[PDB]
C-alpha cells in the first residue's frame, strides 16, 4: 500500500481528532477509542458527529487491507501522538528499526517452521508485529509471539492493533518483571525500558537486583528475558549504545556469560532517533549442550540505514554470521 495505508491513517487521523476533541482526551487515546470503533463496527460512547464518525468508518472495509498496511496505517496515527510530551520509554519502536530486527530473526531462525517469540516490554507491539508479519510473509513460518506492557494505554492500543490487523497473539497487561505465565521461547525481542525499576522487593528475586536503591529495569529486563528463553534460543534487545561503556555493565556481562554469550552488538544509526541517545542491537544467545559462543563477538557500526558503502560489508557478514 501507502495507497491503502494512506487511506486508513486519514480514517484514523480524521475519526481521532473528533474524538480527541468531544471526549477531550489526548490524540493517542483517541486513536485507541476510534480503533475499537472501526474494529467493533460501532460508535462505542455514543452518550458522549455520531453520524461524522460512522461515515468515516463505513468509507472503507478493512477486510481489503493486509496485515502490514493495517499496521502501517496505525504506525502512522501512533507516531503523530507521540510527538510530544511521550518519555523515551514509551516511545513505539518504528519498523525502520523493526524490520532490521526481523531481519535478524531471519537469519537464527533457519529452516524452522515454528518460532515462539516473547517481547516483555511490548508498548504497543509495533516492533512485535513487525517482526511477526515479516516472518509469516512467505507463508512457511508459523509465530506464536507473546507481548507484556505494565502500561493500561500501551497495552490497549496494543490489543487494538493486534484486533485491527487480525493477529492471534498473545498480550498480557501486567508488569514483564513478575512471574510470567508464558512458556520459553525461541526468541525475546524488546525495545528496552531505561531507568529505575520500582519493585523493590520483586526486584530481590533477580540476581542482578541492587543491594541499595531501586535496581535498574533494564538489567533487570535482560535476566528476566534470559530466564524465558529456551536453551539454545537467542535475544534481541534495543538499548542504548552508551549502556556498554558504563562500569555497571560488567556485572550484566558477567551474568550473560553464566548463562551464554553475546553474538554481537550493532550500533543503530542517528538518524533513526529524535535527539534518544543512539541505541543497539545487542544479540545474545541462551546456553546449551551443544552451543558454543562465537570466535569473536560480531561489533559493527551501521552509521547509515542507506549508503552500501556503509551497510554492505556489515550486510555481508551477517548473511554468514549465523550458519
Ligand atoms: C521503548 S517502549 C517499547 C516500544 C515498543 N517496542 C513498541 O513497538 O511500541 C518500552 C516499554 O517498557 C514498558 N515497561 C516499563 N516497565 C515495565 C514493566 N515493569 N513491565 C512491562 N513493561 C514495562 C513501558 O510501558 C514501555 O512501553
Ligand atoms: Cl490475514
Amino acid at each position: 500500500a501507502n495507497e491503502a495505508t494512506q487511506e486508513l491513517f486519514q480514517v484514523l487521523d480524521n475519526t481521532a481528532i473528533i474524538l480527541q476533541n468531544e471526549l477531550e482526551i489526548s490524540y493517542l487515546e483517541a486513536v485507541y477509542e476510534t480503533g475499537e470503533n472501526l474494529f467493533q463496527k460501532e460508535v462505542l460512547q455514543k452518550e458522549e458527529k455520531q453520524l461524522k464518525l460512522q461515515a468515516s468508518y463505513e468509507s472503507i472495509e478493512l477486510e481489503n487491507f493486509s496485515n502490514e498496511e493495517i499496521r502501517k496505517g496505525l504506525q502512522l496515527a501512533l507516531l503523530k501522538g507521540m510527538k510530544h510530551g511521550i518519555q523515551v520509554n514509551h516511545q513505539m519502536t518504528p519498523d525502520s528499526i523493526g524490520f532490521i530486527v526481523a531481519y535478524l530473526l531471519e537469519k537464527v531462525i533457519q529452516k524452522k517452521k515454528n518460532v515462539s517469540i516473547l517481547d516483555p516490554a511490548c508498548g504497543t507491539a509495533n516492533l512485535l508485529t513487525t517482526v511477526i508479519n515479516q516472518l509469516e510473509l512467505k507463508g512457511d513460518v508459523d509465530v506464536h509471539a507473546s507481548g507484556v506492557d505494565v502500561d493500561d494505554l500501551l497495552i490497549s492500543l496494543a490489543l487494538v492493533g493486534a484486533d485491527l490487523q487480525r493477529q492471534k497473539m498473545t498480550l498480557l497487561h501486567q508488569d514483564g518483571l513478575a512471574n510470567l505465565l508464558v512458556d520459553p521461547v525461541d526468541v525475546v525481542i524488546s525495545d528496552l525500558p531505561v531507568g529505575y525499576y520500582p519493585d523493590d522487593e520483586n526486584a530481590k528475586t533477580f540476581e542482578l537486583c541492587r543491594e541499595e536503591g531501586h535496581s535498574f529495569a533494564h538489567f533487570l529486563f535482560i535476566e528476566q528475558g534470559m530466564r524465558y528463553t529456551k536453551p539454545g534460543g537467542y535475544l534481541f534487545f534495543l538499548v542504548p549504545d552508551a549502556m556498554f561503556g558504563t562500569s555497571d555493565f560488567a556485572k550484566v556481562d558477567k551474568f550473560i556469560k553464566k548463562n551464554g554469550h553475546i553474538e554481537g552488538i550493532i550500533k543503530l544509526p542517528e538518524t533513526l532517533f529524535k535527539s534518544q541517545a543512539r541505541k543497539s542491537i545487542l544479540i545474545l544467545e541462551k546456553a546449551d549442550v551443544d552451543v558454543k559462543p562465537p570466535k569473536e563477538v560480531l561489533l559493527a557500526n551501521l552509521s547509515s540505514l542507506t549508503d552500501p558503502s556503509v551497510t554492505a560489508p556489515i550486510l555481508a557478514e551477517i548473511e554468514n554470521w549465523f550458519k
